[PDB]
């Protein structure tokens, strides 16, 4: 009812600005970059458990997509020192 | 079989980088980003909609969000000119 | 001021659920489904428009989408007919 | 530039159907659904947290929202039984 095409642009901006005022508002926003080539730490550690002999589990396929990010032939998209499965990398120089 | 855990790292690392190789690639990814208060598009096109009198049909609806933007009261997260859903947005100066 | 873990649970439900009690409450829910090979309808544009040629401008491309759709060989993730860029689609029968 | 206007529509939809076409998917999707009065299980432990005395942090704000479930005096929407901070929930009969 209160709020039409009549009110001016600026009020009704901030009406939906105000708190609880229904606007879904969040902490975060989500970018999508081209980056040919990429990939995640999840398809590093299962590519090196099926194709690379000699590992007893998954968790010692993943202790080595670790090793490889510390020795610079895996690199990290954004500036990270931590390897983790969920995170984009793209190969070193090689 | 012809990869093993005492085969060359780099050795491994170029296997892993070649055509056909079985990695799971592609072109894009995605960055999370901690902006305080950002929004959807779709969510501001829903919240007028839904709150303000006036719009026959929803695209009405999302022409008024447009010139939200044209106008400064909302502003895109990246430099971008065009009005778009799928984009994230935070409130101008009010 | 008041409540604290000895206060009995319904009555903190309660006043969790009284109007104006701040807690963000709303008429919508938004469900992660697992789709297989779903693709956005932005995406089949962009597809389209960047590998089949004779698209004058990408809205062309967005109604060929739209004939896609009509003629069933991409399919709606739920009950709707209009084609849009912002829904899930997944393909139709192509066998 | 080997497809056009001119070509068959189900060819052109098989080819963009095609392992490598470049048509970017994915295994997920996120739904709208129109529920009244449904909260986000983060907000109930925010909302206890800051406004219930006695929690000496986080973890146990979390803890009281799980026993709350329990009791049926909050509900979830689609059918699970343990408490997440991530899936949307109503409330019980009060």
């Amino acid at each position: 009812s209160g709020l039409s095409v009549h009110t001016d642009m600026a009020s009704v901006t901030k009406a939906m600005a105000a708190p609880e005022s229904g606007l879904e508002v969040r902490d975060r926003m989500w970018l999508k970059i081209t980056i040919p080539n990429a990939f995640l730490g999840s398809d590093v550690v299962d590519w090196l458990y099926h194709h690379v002999e000699g590992f007893p589990e998954r968790r010692e396929a993943r202790k080595y997509a670790s090793g490889l990010l510390k020795a610079g032939l895996i690199r990290h998209t954004v500036n990270k020192i931590t390897f983790s499965e969920q995170c984009y990398y793209v190969f070193g120089d090689l």
